[PDB]
C-alpha cells in the first residue's frame, strides 16, 4: 500500500490549487472549473486514469468512471487540509 498520493496528482494535472475554483463529480465524470485551462495537463489526466477529457468552457471534464466520485473527494480534502 503505502500513501496515496492521487489527489495532489490530479491537482497538480489540473493546474494547482491556485487554478481551482469548483470540484463536483457524477457518476462517469470529474468536472473542475479552472480559472485558466491552458495550465491543464490533458494528456498527464489520461495517464493518471482519465479515460477521456473534455474542455467545456471555464471547465475540464475528465471521465475517470466509478472512481470519480471519490477522487474528487479526495482533491477537495488535499486542498482544504
Amino acid at each position: 500500500t503505502g500513501t496515496s498520493e492521487m489527489a495532489p496528482a490530479l491537482v497538480a494535472a489540473f493546474g494547482g490549487k491556485e487554478n481551482i475554483t469548483n470540484l463536483d463529480a457524477c457518476i462517469t465524470r470529474l468536472r473542475v472549473s479552472v480559472a485558466d485551462v491552458s495550465k491543464v495537463d490533458q494528456a498527464g489526466l489520461k495517464k493518471l486514469g482519465a479515460a477521456g477529457v473534455v474542455v467545456a468552457g471555464s471547465g475540464v471534464q475528465a471521465i475517470f468512471g466509478t472512481k470519480s466520485d471519490n477522487l474528487k473527494t479526495e482533491m477537495d480534502e488535499y486542498i482544504r487540509n
